[PDB]
RNA sequence: ACUCUGGUUUCUCUUCAGAUCGCAUAAAUCUUUCGCACUAAAGAUUUCCGUGGAGAGGAACAACUCUGAGUCCAAUUUUUUGAGGCCUUGCUUUGGCAAGGCUA
């Protein structure tokens, strides 16, 4: 849900101006952060 | 204005760290609370991601910038003079002292 949140955060700043709707936005650092912080927590679970 | 420290980088270990150890943020478990728990909150513990400090060990090139330490004044106002000489008493430790008056 959080990554979708960040998509809504990023796209609606990305798709302003002459940029319209479309699949061209990639500012991937926010979601990539979120999934790495998930990997931080489940690394010792899957390791155990 | 002459001389002796201390370096910096990197790899690793050990210990302390409730300090935004992290200008970022996970997960598990337990307990509590209400719902009726991914869509929910509290408290606590733990594990992870991965820090600062100190100590130690290796190995790479810099070695005295830095942090330190050991290492030109005679004219009013101070350090280039108002300084020296005479008289009375108390005692003379008979050398003279103390006070006052002087004279320059
Ligand atoms: O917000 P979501 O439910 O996750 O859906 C979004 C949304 O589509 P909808 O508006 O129809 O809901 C975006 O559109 P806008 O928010 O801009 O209006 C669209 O982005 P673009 O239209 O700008 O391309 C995006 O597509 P994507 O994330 O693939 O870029 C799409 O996500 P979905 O792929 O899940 O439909």
């Amino acid at each position: 849900r959080m990554c979708k949140d960040l998509k809504h955060l990023i796209y609606y700043r990305f798709n302003t101006g002459p940029v319209g709707k479309g699949p061209g936005c990639g500012f991937w650092a926010a979601g990539w952060r979120v999934w790495l912080f998930f990997m931080r927590g489940i690394t010792p679970l899957l390791e155990r």
